[PDB]
């Protein structure tokens, strides 16, 4: 699981928001709320579609990103 917080700024991008990632992932936990999209990925490579479906929408959108996983820099190039 990655932590996945969208700021929105306006109502009818939040809509296109909500629309271009539950139409590709249903189970996609969207949780609409004035001031910000509460999102919920799967894996890494699934948030970096996810947060790039709403760039498709906004492309400086400031995703908040936290978790993913504990990268470790040993295995780490």
């Amino acid at each position: 699981m990655v932590d996945l917080k969208i700021d929105v700024s306006d109502d009818e991008e939040a809509e296109k928001i909500i629309r271009e990632i539950r139409e590709q992932w249903p189970k996609a936990t969207v949780t609409r709320t004035n001031g910000d999209i509460k999102l919920d990925a799967q894996t890494e490579k699934e948030a970096e579609k996810m947060e790039k479906a709403v760039k498709k929408v906004k492309p400086n959108a400031t995703i908040r990103k936290t978790g993913g996983s504990l990268e470790h820099h040993h295995h780490h190039h």
